[PDB]
């Protein structure tokens, strides 16, 4: 093959991203190569595929502060500054126009990670819709009305319960009975209205339902989404945040939408998969990925080395050690299937019947204490 | 560029409102710049992307018992005994005709801010399904269709509600029974609708819930908002009560619109957030920001050092300063923030029929 | 006073808008003046309380297709081509601060026009929660129930209401006491899902229910309320739709939000209330102005002739006939108050129960008939 | 500018594709220029936006029964048979590869099309309130309750029912009663919250909706979605149908999934917003677009020509005449577009007791 990369004091300027999250990919290091992560590796295992010895220097990038902006890390090899763009870069539109990548090592998507559903169930959500005061003033005025039924007329206690089954106590009656016919809608609605809000509160499905809410979305510093939000989903630039690093991630999802936080992240599928393994069982991608283009490296327009290395790329991806090499960083995988695709349905609490059918359970074997009691 | 700031034994007047409230935008100060907050770090920064050397003074203008009447500092423009009025001056249209602002250095609207409150009425809003229109006409006819009991049969209306409690009479029970338990679902349909449609109405309040309300309204001293709603909201006079400082922000929604206090204070965005900081969320801005301008500088009029101290804005806006000398004093976003059922209507009537039952109970026995 | 307006060739060139719709406040002509309206004779008026004999001329700004872009008739004014624009200009926070206003003749107001609640009150609207097939079904399957109650035991057919009140037929009233349960609670649903969606639907009661709807909102074609409702109110620019004319105005709101129209008009004041005379009683502001500025004549910036004319204008504001020139034109008004900022609430149907009581008030006379029958 | 386009006695050739269905974009023209279109049209006036006089030529690619391949059709600006290609051809990644594109003269996304269809489930949809664990829960614990009945007593059976239709036994009917009064209200605001939810859920949709469905998926001739969904949404083959011209897209969705047609057509945002102007609206995008990139015109890669052709683009979009362009072909927005019951499962509950109780009575007699 008639190109040889020449044999001289220039060296290859390989330009790496200066990350302060997801140091695991690619992160500087205190090492004689200087750099640390996982494309790094992948572009060392690059090497001995080509038959070019091959010297080379690696430049950090971004400060120690936040992570570089890409697009400014593109127009860098745009400039001549660099040779090569080693790293984390996307293959977005406007740059597989102004340089060229290689085949797509690995692939990603943009997905919406965000808050699971916690919907409880207790014999508390059973006598959830009135007040703790309520339950004992309802349950209380059946006691006082029925008081004066026996002014109308515990073993003497259960005549009572015979001549309430169905002159002036009869009046005492009518009005009684327009009690439970409110209290019957009354109950009715209080729990509805508990169970639509917790229907129609703040959710997302997808990324149409994340558009449409006009909620501030989170995104990281420094990435191709802030700017393809803006200019494809037709998002306002005032909702789309943007977070430093791992630590903030959390704590602007534990906030919520709101105490100044985000709605949901907006982030690749790779970066999330760490960041699930790095959290606990409290966050999922709720939707399929809506961008998925995938990685690659960012290299000077028509150079020689790309299909070079686009063939050593498609040649280690059909090795397998590409997969090792990702068994050797990112190994980091959990599922916790908290919620796997669940419709949103009539899905009553199997708990809150459990403190119905018990105290029942508990009535009945009380009816059958007394019953042996007789015996 | 043809203007040149010229360099003689006159310094530049930039007044300075004598700030008593809110000291995090504007101070008097014992510094040698004798200055201390944001519009005074925001002015100085914007000196400093100028190609001149700016000589320059500061000038308290107010008593420093009560904020001034800063359309007052703006007419010393006007009136030419300041070169440049500085601080937090809002631009209002009479505002704009007499002296030339610079552009927007930060956003700000007119909000309202009252206390938080509850939602739950009186014993009629136990009541409130079926209007009392149709009670009459449900009870008028319950007793109505009970007459026809009187015709199927103190002696005689015992046995009229003998048979109402449980022939061709009979058959009338089968088709008012079926009334009945429509009328059942009909109140229970209406009252969902609205304890569903009464957790989704965030939006019950606004600035005409105060207009029509005629309650005292609270503002702060020497301020637009003041001759504002005066002009354009026709709001009487009475209404509008005056307030010094910050403590007494709290202390007049403290005692509420009664023993002397107001319902509710309209002050711009800026100063509710700072204030919402301080206190714990209590308080709340009822709606949104019903007028929206944002402040800025007012230079006198036709004066060329407006135009460049306008692009030094926006050229240190675009580059990220403001927000840093915004985080430098206003870092302050410390912001705290089911249903259930209580009333007691239906439990007067457990009342009044029950004691009824004793005087007779008394008068038999 | 020292200001004497020459008696020189060149004339004063009075910038008037090519107004399309509302040819009411100004408009082309073909009278020797030139031009039509009402502000037109507020200028014309002011001349005479001035002791300047002003000789002048009329200069069309737009086309005759849309209505012209006032920004760059402003700017027009600041590029010395006219002397004084005269008619609908707004003072607006830009337009004060590079040409002069006068005092504001008129007041105005954005608000936000809307079509009204139509709500139905009918015996259909009693029993409309189920289909027309189900309300005979489910009567039917009372009567196919109670035939086999005979089969157990007009004149005659009366005999088994009796024993309907309250073996093996019991064990047919158990089923069918699980019937009249659900379709008890069958009714009681879909009832409420009609209550509740009419009262969720897609209603606007104010600026920030408009803006927060996400929905289309209708505009003029060059106004400031396209670049105030970006700039302030933060509201995407593919939702703000400009229209051209008055006959279109109406098909864009009788449309609603779908078939390609908007959701609302937002436009001053004065226009929507020429709007409801030219319309039916169909439409209401139904929010309080929230951007309220007024209009005024755009002067060259520190004219001489501005302190002329802010006094005219107030003295002929004292005088009533600037009320008089406002009558000549502009007396169209009426309110067809259709609703009056009605509280949305309860507010069951009074024609509903017209329908109830009155087949009720049918049966008690079919029984007293009967009654006189034996009699 | 240092590129000058040649004048010499080659023209510009520009690949046309013969296109059958959608003639409106670009057709095949017995015209002296021989080609008819939307894009034909927008490639005309950005020549008249030029410097240059542009000698140019026009050339059909495909066959004239079927839509050919675009990628094919790319592939020839890559193998040179043409200096440009013209049309519908929409940006992908590896159509970016090899040429160099335009910018996007139009903005187009993947939509899916499919039928209007009922919400309303079988008889199983009346009985979807109540997960049916507890329905054996509630019969279970109704007739235990009701054996407290023969407790405090086929003969005695009977007497079982008898006094479960309406002492210490009389407080058990005190309790139970209490319960499923309960249960009347629970499965009610089940009911409820289910019927109030699917009048707001207008996103019981999706292409994931499609995707795991394994449904016939219908694709035009000669597209990328075809091997979009292929490589990138990872869908058997088998699901995925071509389709040759417009009037089929109909009737494989008249036939719907069954009958040999299809269940939803996947084909980009700007011919279904042609083919629903063409019909009724039977047919709908079920969601938004799901990928939305745009078209473009595809130079040769390192041509300058492509160059002042895209800013050509800007100058003519942001004048406004690419919507005049758009008005003069595609005006084409005609498109159309409460609750009730309907459902028969506890009617055949009405038929199986009430027909079992004639076999006793024929028992009897
Ligand atoms: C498209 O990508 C490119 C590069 O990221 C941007 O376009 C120009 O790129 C050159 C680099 O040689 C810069 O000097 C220009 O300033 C860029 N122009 C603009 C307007 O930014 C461009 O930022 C990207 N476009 C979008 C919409 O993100
Ligand atoms: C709008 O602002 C102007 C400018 O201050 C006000 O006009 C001044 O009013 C004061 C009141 O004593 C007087 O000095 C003059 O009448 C004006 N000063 C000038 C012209 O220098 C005007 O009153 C304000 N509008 C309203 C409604 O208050
Ligand atoms: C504010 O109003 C002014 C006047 O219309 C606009 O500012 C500039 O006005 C000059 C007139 O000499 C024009 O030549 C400039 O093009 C205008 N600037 C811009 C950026 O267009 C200005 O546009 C208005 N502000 C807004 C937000 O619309
Ligand atoms: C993306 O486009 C390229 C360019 O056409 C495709 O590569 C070609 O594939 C055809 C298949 O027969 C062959 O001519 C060559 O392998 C390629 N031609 C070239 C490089 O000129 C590529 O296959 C496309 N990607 C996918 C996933 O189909
Ligand atoms: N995938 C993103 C990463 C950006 C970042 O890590 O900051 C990109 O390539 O633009
Ligand atoms: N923005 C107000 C502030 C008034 C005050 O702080 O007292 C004004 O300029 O009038
Ligand atoms: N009041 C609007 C009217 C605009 C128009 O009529 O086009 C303005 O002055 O800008
Ligand atoms: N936008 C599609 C159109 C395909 C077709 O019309 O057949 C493409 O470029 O592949």
């Amino acid at each position: 093959r008639g190109w040889v990369f020449p044999n001289n004091g220039k060296p290859l300027r390989i330009g790496v991203p200066n990350r302060v999250s997801y140091t695991d990919y690619v992160s500087k290091d205190k090492n004689p190569p200087g750099v640390r992560g996982y494309c790094i590796d992948v572009f060392e295992a690059a090497i001995e595929l080509l038959p070019y010895p091959v010297p080379r220097t690696y430049i950090l990038y971004g400060d120690g502060k936040r992570n570089p902006s890409y697009d400014n890390l593109v127009n860098e090899v745009v400039a001549d500054n660099f040779d090569v763009a080693v790293g984390d870069i996307t293959i977005v539109t406007n740059r597989t126009r102004y340089v060229d990548f290689t085949q797509p090592f690995i692939e990603s998507g943009l997905v919406v990670v965000a808050p699971v559903k916690e919907a409880k169930s207790s014999p508390w959500s059973f006598l959830k819709p009135f007040t703790i005061e309520m339950w004992a003033v309802t349950g209380g005025f059946f006691l006082f009305v029925g008081a004066m039924v026996w002014i109308l007329e515990q073993l003497i206690t259960i005549f009572w319960f015979s001549f309430s089954t169905m002159s002036l106590g009869r009046f005492v009656l009518i009005i009684w009975l327009f009690v439970v016919l409110i209290i019957n809608s009354s109950y009715t609605a209080s729990l509805t209205s508990i169970l639509t809000i917790r229907q129609l509160t703040s959710r997302i499905e997808g990324i149409d339902s994340l558009v449409t809410s006009n909620e501030p979305i989170g995104v990281q510093d420094g990435t191709f989404a802030r700017n393809y939000l803006i200019n494809e989903l037709n998002i306002l630039p005032s909702r789309i945040v943007p977070l430093k690093d791992e630590e903030q991630y959390l704590s602007a999802l534990q906030r919520g939408p709101n105490a100044g936080g985000v709605a949901a992240i907006v982030d690749e599928l790779p970066y999330i998969e760490v960041l699930l393994t790095n959290s606990n069982c409290k966050f999922r991608t709720v939707g399929q990925e809506f961008t998925r283009t995938g990685w690659g490296f960012a290299f000077q327009r028509d150079s020689p080395l790309a299909v070079d290395m686009s063939t050593a790329i498609l040649q280690l991806s059909e090795e397998g050690e590409l997969e090792k090499i990702h068994r050797k960083w990112l190994n980091y995988k959990h599922e916790c299937s908290m919620q796997i695709s669940n419709s949103e349905d009539s899905q009553l609490s199997l708990k809150s019947f459990w403190g119905l059918f018990l105290i029942c359970g508990i009535t009945c074997f009380m009816a059958l204490t007394v019953f042996f009691w007789r015996v």
